[PDB]
DNA sequence: GGTTGGATGGTAG
DNA sequence: CTACCATCCAACC
């Protein structure tokens, strides 16, 4: 059980650079710009000159501009990256046919057939870093181990531009030594639930009751973390696919009306119906986020596929029924698509 | 255990 | 923020 996981640095934010090679080596900001007053959003990526000073995706576009003004800030033409990026999981592809991609910026190979060994595995691993920065001049930070958590982390490690590979030894020293926070999968939320409560590292989790874990964190963590601390998670490597496909878009403010709501509410159809390409989903979702934060989400199944006309007046009978029900003013709308053929 | 309800939160790029 | 998945009461074949 070898595996192989590439992550493309810093992407979004490193193929604004190779676009705009006038834009390197300095503080290049990606951003989703929401629409209200005078800039506001969030970050989607920085390059490692920005998060050096606390520029990391998903803070207030004002603090980055408070912490670093200095910075470049560019949209996020998401469409972009993405070409870019299908094309890395082409050269992914050749070398090991078993691709399970992940995020746009992400993909894990299992090479077991075209490697003896773990020495091979390196020289392939470089072998990839190669062909990717040649051919798009992007570099990106390959991980090897036994599974792809383990090969996620050995990434972690030498993150920007490195190529690392955990044997059987370092996978037993990271368990005892790696903390709970720097185990792929497990956000921050996770971690601090579990840092509050005496709980750091991942094997202080074999120290602790089962029900007295679902009973704060859950199962599938529970297991999870488990599983790695015992360290029987070695499972496969599988492709991914999408069932959701949606967009919430942010209004000009707060509207209790029908006739305001609309035009937004079809403009998100539409750009869902962009994302979306040839297949046909059964299933669709109107949400809601209101004045505050709450989340209004009201939904329809189909025996049938949608069709975009029928998803517009299916949606506002589906949002009517979100007027006799909430009473307070929305400020925030989408829909969404479930189950597909 | 399936399956269609909706409300929240957690994990990302 | 935008996007997507998981996650947990609630009905009910
Ligand atoms: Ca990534």
């Amino acid at each position: 059980g070898i595996v192989l996981f590439v992550d493309f640095d810093y992407f979004y934010a490193q193929v604004e650079e190779v676009l705009n090679p006038s834009l390197k080596g300095k503080p290049v900001v990606v951003c989703v710009f929401s629409g209200r007053f005078e800039d506001s959003g969030a970050v989607a990526t920085a390059n490692y000159e920005a998060r050096k000073f606390g520029v990391k995706a998903g803070i207030p576009i004002v603090e980055a501009k408070k912490i670093l003004p200095n910075a470049v800030y560019l949209p996020m033409r998401k469409e972009v990256y993405q070409q870019v990026s299908s094309r890395i999981m082409n050269l992914l592809r050749e070398y090991s046919e078993k691709i399970e991609i992940a995020s746009i910026d992400e993909a894990y190979l299992d090479i077991s057939d075209k490697v003896r060994d773990y020495r091979e595995a390196y020289n392939l691993g470089l072998e990839i870093k190669n062909k990717i920065l040649e051919k798009e001049k992007i570099t990106v930070t390959v991980g090897i181990s036994k599974n792809k958590v383990f090969a996620k982390i050995a990434a972690d490690m030498a993150k920007p531009n490195g190529i690392k590979v955990i044997d059987d030894e370092e996978v037993k020293r990271l368990i005892r030594e790696l903390d709970i926070a720097d185990v792929p999968g497990i956000g921050n939320i996770t971690a601090e639930k579990l840092k509050k409560l005496g709980i750091n590292k991942l094997v202080d989790t074999l120290s602790i009751e089962f029900d007295k874990l679902k009973g704060m964190i859950g199962e599938a963590k529970a297991k999870y973390l488990i599983s790695l601390a015992r360290d029987e998670y070695n499972e496969p490597i599988r492709t991914r696919v999408r069932k959701s496909i949606g967009r919430i878009v942010t209004m000009k403010r707060n509207s209790r009306n029908l006739e305001e709501i609309k035009p937004y509410l079809f403009r998100a159809i539409e750009e869902s119906y962009y994302k979306l390409d040839k297949r046909i989903p059964k299933a669709i979702h109107v949400v809601a986020v209101t004045e505050d934060l709450d989340i209004v989400s009201r939904g329809r199944t189909f025996p049938h596929g949608i069709s975009k006309e029928t998803a517009y007046s299916e949606s506002v009978k589906l949002l009517q029924k979100i007027l006799e029900e909430d009473e307070r003013k929305i400020r925030r709308i989408g829909v969404r698509f479930s189950k597909f053929i």
